This record gives structure tokens, C-alpha cells and sequence, in this order.
């Protein structure tokens, strides 16, 4: 699928994702979706 739900990986949202968190895709609204290693 050319997307994924977010929630189902378990990751993080932030308002403002940095570069150390890497980016899987976006939150529900005005966050995004990324994981922390």
C-alpha cells in the first residue's frame, strides 16, 4: 500500500519531527508519524 496506518507501527507524533526521529508518515492532524531508535 502506498501508505500505512501509524498507529499500528506504534510510533511517536510530534508537532515538529526532527531529523534524529526518522519519518514513516503522518499522525491523524498536526502531527507526523516517526520513530525514535
Amino acid at each position: 500500500n502506498s501508505k500505512r496506518a501509524c498507529y499500528r507501527e506504534g510510533g511517536e507524533c510530534l508537532q515538529r519531527c526532527i531529523g534524529l526521529f526518522h519519518k514513516i508518515g503522518t499522525c491523524n492532524f498536526r502531527f507526523k508519524c516517526c520513530k525514535f531508535q
